[PDB]
């Protein structure tokens, strides 16, 4: 398989367990720093970086009655300029550029408790496919599927239904979902990072999804695998092969991968392309840093991107 190995430039540092990149709709960047602990309990960050300076802010330092959050995944907003951050503690949490959050929900549309969080994407449609591997939200004891299959998936409507559409995976982590040209939301594809999968479903309609079929095969017999992923403007796939070194890409297709980007690191974790640009965005946990990179063309607009009045 081909591997491009492109100039790596350094963004920020020291951000336990650098997750979730994202820009929101001023073009500011963030990151979500989910491992951060005090006194042994989850403390997790949602951070504001400048890109000019690589000087971090902390926005955000969630917590529920008192149960610190672990913030791991997130995807902004079209309607408004509010981030909703997938948490492993919390559940789907909605930050406002001002720090405040709200928590989504402690149940599903079944009434059943909500699970962790870990990453989320949004459709054109504006509905939200959310990766839950983690077990119960707090106060329950936290639990992750690394090993056994209890991560779920979800679909947050624009009617504001948190309806679970698929369960037992291995730890889902990962998640994009691929638009035809005309912005129809049609495949699904999930990471279920321990067993080297990409999953994809056929999208029939808001939080309708059939067809579940191994779509992709991730390189590779190390511990890690598929974790953060996102299409490029001509619907590749680019998914961070944690504990690989590289960020496999895969073509509209899938299958094995097509090329393999080498990263001066061994733990790619997510990435993010800055909207407009070939430069895409990478966390990693060797260092837990971000770094930033030229792909080979523009990335496919996300959610915040789209027009809510577009007349094309
Ligand atoms: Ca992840
Ligand atoms: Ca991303």
């Amino acid at each position: 398989i081909p591997v491009i190995e492109p100039l790596f430039t350094k963004v920020t540092e020291d951000i336990p367990g650098a997750e979730g990149p994202v820009f929101d709709k001023n073009g500011d960047f963030y990151i979500v720093a989910p491992e951060v602990e005090v006194n042994g309990k989850p403390a997790g960050e949602i951070l504001r970086i400048d890109l000019k300076t690589g000087k971090k802010t902390v926005i955000c330092k969630p917590e529920v009655n008192g149960y610190g959050g672990i913030p791991a995944g997130c995807q902004c907003d079209r309607d408004a300029n509010q981030l909703f951050v997938a948490d492993m503690r919390l559940g789907l949490l909605v930050v406002q550029t001002d720090g405040t959050f709200e928590e989504i929900a402690k149940k599903d549309s079944e009434g059943r408790r909500m699970q962790g969080c870990n990453d989320c994407a949004f459709d054109y449609e504006g509905n939200l496919w959310i990766t839950a591997p983690a077990g119960e939200v707090a106060p329950a004891d936290y639990t992750r599927s690394m090993q056994e299959k209890f991560g779920s998936i979800y679909c947050f409507t624009t009617d504001g239904q948190m309806i679970q559409v698929d369960t037992a995976f291995q730890f889902p982590n990962g998640i994009a979902v691929r638009h035809m040209n005309d912005g129809r939301p049609y495949q699904l594809i999930v990471a279920e990072t321990p067993t080297k999968k990409l999953w994809s479903y056929d999208i029939k309609g808001p939080a309708k999804i059939e067809n579940k079929k191994v779509w992709g095969h991730i390189p590779g017999t190390h511990e890690g695998g598929a974790d953060g992923m996102d299409f490029d403007e001509d619907n590749n796939l680019l998914v961070a092969n944690f504990g690989s070194s590289h960020i496999e890409v895969f073509g509209p297709d899938g299958g094995q991968p097509k090329m393999r980007i080498r990263c001066p690191f061994e733990k790619p974790s997510n990435l993010h392309f800055k909207p407009q640009t070939k430069t895409i965005f990478v966390t990693e946990h060797e260092n837990n840093a971000v770094w930033k990179f030229e792909w080979q063309r523009n990335g496919k607009k996300q959610y915040c991107e789209t027009l809510k009045f577009g007349i094309f």
